[PDB]
C-alpha cells in the first residue's frame, strides 16, 4: 500500500513524513543528477523532499516533482516539499520575495514547510555570501522576530503551508516563541543530528514545546570541504553501528536513519545513488530494541561535522552556546 505512509503532526494541523529525501550535493556534481535523484526517491516511496534556495538546484528539483505527478506517480498532496530561506534575505521586506523566487525556479503553487536557513543575516543583494575588499563577509543586523512576522505573512497568503527554521539554538527558540503578538509557532528546527552529535537537550526542549526536530547529516554529511574537516571521524565505520547492521543484515546507514524514527525525530538522507536510495526506505522494515537504541545513545561524543564557522562572531551564531 503506497498512498499510505508515517508521518507526524505539525503543531500548525499539517503532517509531516518522517523520513525525507535530502538533495544537496557539490557543485562538482551536475544538476542532471539531481533531477534523477528526486526521480527515484519518489519512485523508492520518499514522500518529503528537503532543498533550498541556496544549493542551486530547484529548478531541477521542481521539474523532478512536477514530472511524477504528471507521470502518475504521485499526487501533489503526497510530496512534503521544504525550501529554505537563505541569510542574505532575512530583512523582513525581503523574505517574500526570496520565496516567490523559489516558487518560480520550482514552478510550484506553494512549498510544504519554508525555514529560516541559518540565524546569522548578510548583506541582501545576489552575491550569498557577500565579502569586503579585505575579504570579510557582510554581516546584516536584522531582528529575527520581524524576519519571523514576514514568514508568518506567507503562511497566511498561501505560498508556504508551514513555518519553521533550522540552525536555531534555545535561545533563538525562546525568543520566537516569547515573541509578543506570535501568531504561529515554528512547527520544526532543521538541525545536524546522528549517533555522535544526538542531540538530547535541544530534542527534548524542542519536543516541550511540540516542535519537531528535524535531523540533517545523518548519515554524517556530504564531507564536503571546507565545510567539514577531513580529519573528523566517519560516522558509517562506526564500530556499534556496523555491529548492530551486521547483527540485523541491514547496513550502518540503515541503522542510523532508524535511530533517528525512535526517538521522535524526523530524518533527511541525501543520495544519489539508486540503491542505496532504495535501500534508505528500508527504514520502515524493521525495529530496534531498548538496548540497542540505549547502546547507540552511548556513541554521542560531540562531533558536530557542519559548524558554519564563516558566520561565526555576531550575537545570532548559533553554535557558540552550550545547546
Ligand atoms: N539546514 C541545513 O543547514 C542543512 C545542512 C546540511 C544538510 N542539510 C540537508 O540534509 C541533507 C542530508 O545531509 P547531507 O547532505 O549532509 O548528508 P547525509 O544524508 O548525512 O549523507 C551522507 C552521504 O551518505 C551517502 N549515503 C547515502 N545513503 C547511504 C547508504 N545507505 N549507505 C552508505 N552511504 C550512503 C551519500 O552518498 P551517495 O549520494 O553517493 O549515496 C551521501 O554523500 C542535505 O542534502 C540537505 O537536504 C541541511
Ligand atoms: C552556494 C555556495 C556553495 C554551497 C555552500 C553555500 C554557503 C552555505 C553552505 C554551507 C555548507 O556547509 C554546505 C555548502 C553551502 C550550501 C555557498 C555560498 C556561495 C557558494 O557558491
Amino acid at each position: 500500500d503506497d498512498s499510505k505512509y508515517q508521518c507526524v503532526k505539525l503543531n500548525d494541523g499539517h503532517f509531516m513524513p518522517v523520513l525525507g529525501f535530502g538533495t544537496y550535493a557539490p557543485a562538482e556534481v551536475p544538476k542532471s543528477k539531481a533531477l534523477e535523484a528526486v526521480k527515484l526517491a519518489i519512485e523508492a516511496g520518499f514522500h518529503h523532499i528537503d532543498s533550498a534556495h541556496v544549493y542551486n538546484n530547484e529548478e531541477q528539483v521542481g521539474l523532478a516533482i512536477r514530472s511524477k505527478i504528471a507521470d502518475g506517480s504521485v499526487k501533489r498532496e503526497d510530496i512534503f516539499y521544504t525550501s529554505k530561506l537563505w541569510s542574505n534575505s532575512h530583512r523582513p521586506e525581503l523574505v517574500r520575495p526570496a520565496l516567490e523566487r523559489s516558487l518560480k525556479n520550482l514552478q510550484l503553487d506553494y512549498v510544504d514547510l519554508y525555514l529560516i536557513h541559518f540565524p546569522v543575516s548578510v548583506k541582501p543583494g545576489e552575491e550569498v555570501i557577500p565579502k569586503d575588499e579585505n575579504g570579510k563577509i557582510l554581516f546584516d543586523t536584522v531582528d529575527l522576530c520581524a524576519t519571523w512576522e514576514a514568514m508568518e505573512k506567507c503562511k497566511d497568503a498561501g505560498l508556504a503551508k508551514s513555518i519553521g527554521v533550522s540552525n536555531f539554538n534555545h535561545r533563538l527558540l525562546e525568543m520566537i516563541l516569547n515573541k509578543p503578538g506570535l501568531k504561529y509557532k515554528p512547527v520544526c528546527n532543521q538541525v545536524e543530528c546522528h549517533p555522535y552529535f544526538n542531540q538530547r537537550k535541544l530534542l527534548d526542549f524542542c519536543k516541550s514545546k511540540d516542535i519537531v526536530l528535524v535531523a540533517y547529516s545523518a548519515l554524517g554529511s556530504h564531507r564536503e570541504e571546507p565545510w567539514v574537516d577531513p580529519n573528523s571521524p566517519v560516522l558509517l565505520e562506526d564500530p556499534v553501528l556496523c555491529a548492530l547492521a551486521k547483527k540485523h543484515k541491514r547496513t550502518p546507514a540503515l541503522i542510523a536513519l532508524r535511530y533517528q524514527l525512535q526517538r521522535g525525530v524526523v530524518v533527511l538522507a541525501k543520495s544519489y545513488n539508486e540503491q542505496r536510495i532504495r535501500q534508505n526506505v528500508q527504514v520502515f522494515e524493521f525495529q530496534l530494541t531498548s538496548e540497542e537504541m540505549k547502546a547507540i545513545d552511548g556513541l554521542n561524543r560531540n562531533v558536530r561535522y557542519l559548524t558554519l564557522d564563516i558566520f561565526a562572531g555576531p550575537p545570532n551564531y548559533p553554535f557558540s552556546d552550550e545547546y
